[PDB]
């Protein structure tokens, strides 16, 4: 077995000459030379089987990424695992190798307005397809946007995804932890389980803001702080927007706050394209019902050089204990075995 940092990284003989890239959600990530297709590839080792939540996430991701086929969504090229359920301790997911990701780029590179436009276009193009399949990504953030040397962008990590369920979205105050904090819509903290498409649009808005300045727009220091940062920029919600929050704990919290004025986007982002700030405003709407949808966002003037709905495809086919989830992961990966 190939070894990387004294841990088994067992993918051979098809995949050789491994280099450590980083660590994924729970497991190691390497590049490797693919001896069939004669390209270097990315391979992430997942060791999920003792923890039901890693089993769940592994199976979601496998099921979704095997059904999806889109230029702006990472595929699965191959899956490696032992030939029997008994011997299977690890699963390796083989994907296109991408040079970098938007997290790494934003830490080091100023983006021209043309780069911001093209990246945002690709994000929304991929999102159109995901949403058209009635799926919510639910963890969109720069580190889940992979980029290659010619700035092609692919959305990755579908472990936290769900099927949309707008009729069952309502919940109480300060209960929910959907998404990564900086990219979490205000309603998550107030009255939303994150089961509507508007959750992803908020995250995209946050990413666009971050492309504009190389800094997260809402850098909450901890879970409770995240609302402070959102309201600090958007200002106090309107009466109409408060009237949409029927839950009393959530409503009365908001009513308890001193008035806060909106910070104008052109003061926060003085170098930004005015069309980009108009779209940003629309994606970072407090009220999720008023928030722009993915197809509207694509049709926005900022994206006019790229927009072409005939070239923005949709999905053809819209969408348990750990021992049964191992069996389902075994069944789902069977197509990649010699046979
Ligand atoms: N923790 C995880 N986040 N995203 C994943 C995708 C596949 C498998 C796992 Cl365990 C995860
Ligand atoms: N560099 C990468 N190319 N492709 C990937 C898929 C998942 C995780 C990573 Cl880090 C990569």
């Amino acid at each position: 077995p190939e070894m990387v940092r004294g841990q088994v990284f067992d993918v051979g003989p098809r995949y050789t000459n491994l280099s450590y890239i980083g660590e994924g959600a729970y497991g190691m990530v390497c590049s490797a030379y693919d001896n069939v297709n004669k390209v270097r590839v990315a391979i992430k080792k997942i060791s999920p089987f003792e923890h039901q939540t890693y089993c769940q996430r592994t199976l979601r991701e496998i099921k979704i990424l095997l059904r999806f086929r889109h230029e702006n969504i990472i595929g699965i090229n191959d899956i490696i695992r032992a030939p029997t359920i008994e011997q299977m301790k690890d699963v390796y997911i083989v994907q296109d190798l991408m040079e970098t990701d938007l997290y790494k780029l934003l830490k080091t590179q100023h983006l021209s307005n043309d780069h911001i436009c093209y990246f945002l276009y690709q994000i929304l193009r991929g999102l159109k397809y995901i949403h058209s399949a009635n799926v919510l990504h639910r963890d969109l953030k720069p580190s889940n946007l992979l980029l290659n040397t010619t700035c092609d962008l692919k959305i990755c990590d579908f472990g936290l995804a769900r099927v949309a369920d707008p009729d069952h979205d309502h919940t109480g105050f300060l209960t929910e932890y959907v998404a990564t904090r900086w990219y979490r819509a205000p309603e998550i903290m107030l009255n939303s389980k994150g089961y509507t498409k508007s959750i992803d649009i908020w995250s995209v808005g946050c990413i666009l803001a971050e492309m504009l300045s190389n800094r997260p727009i809402f850098p909450g220091k901890h879970y409770l702080d995240q609302l402070n940062h959102i309201l600090g920029i958007l200002g106090s919600p309107s009466q109409e927007d408060l009237n949409c929050i029927i839950n009393l704990k959530a409503r009365n919290y908001l009513l308890s706050l001193p008035h806060k004025n909106k910070v104008p986007w052109n003061r926060l982002f003085p170098n930004a394209d005015s069309k980009a700030l108009d779209l940003l405003d629309k994606m970072l709407t407090f009220n999720p019902h008023k928030r722009i949808e993915v197809e509207q966002a694509l049709a926005h003037p900022y994206l006019e050089q790229y927009y072409d709905p005939s070239d923005e495809p949709i999905a053809e086919a819209p969408f348990l204990p750990k021992e049964k989830l191992k069996e389902l992961i075994f069944e789902e990966t069977a197509r990649f075995q010699p046979g």
